[PDB]
């Protein structure tokens, strides 16, 4: 039957795993590369996928999960680089591309 309770370590979904890494980060915004490593640090799933091609594999799927609802939001660099950071949307938090000060 359906799993009402799940192991919050191994039975995590892809979105959860991204979150796991992102929450274990400094500013909650990380590139997919740094999410990947931050994940491998604590994740059970991407340990295996860390060694295998499933890294540059399930990472492709992970981005689809970053398109779920509005559960995640994507942040760009303020200028110190031209790369994107990725976060789970808590409210806005990092204010990435969010016009707070319109004046």
């Amino acid at each position: 039957g359906s799993s009402s309770r799940r192991n919050a370590w191994g039975n995590l979904s892809y979105a959860d795993l991204i979150t796991r890494a992102i929450e274990s980060s400094p500013d909650k915004r990380l590139t997919l590369s740094q999410i990947y490593e931050w994940m491998v640090r604590c994740v059970p799933y991407f340990k295996d996928k860390g060694d295998s091609n499933s890294s540059a594999g399930w990472k492709n799927s992970i981005r689809h999960n970053l398109s779920l609802h509005s559960r995640f939001m994507r942040v760009q660099n303020e200028g110190t680089g031209k790369s994107s950071w990725w976060i789970i949307n808590p409210d806005g938090g990092k204010s990435g591309k969010a016009p707070r000060r319109r004046a």
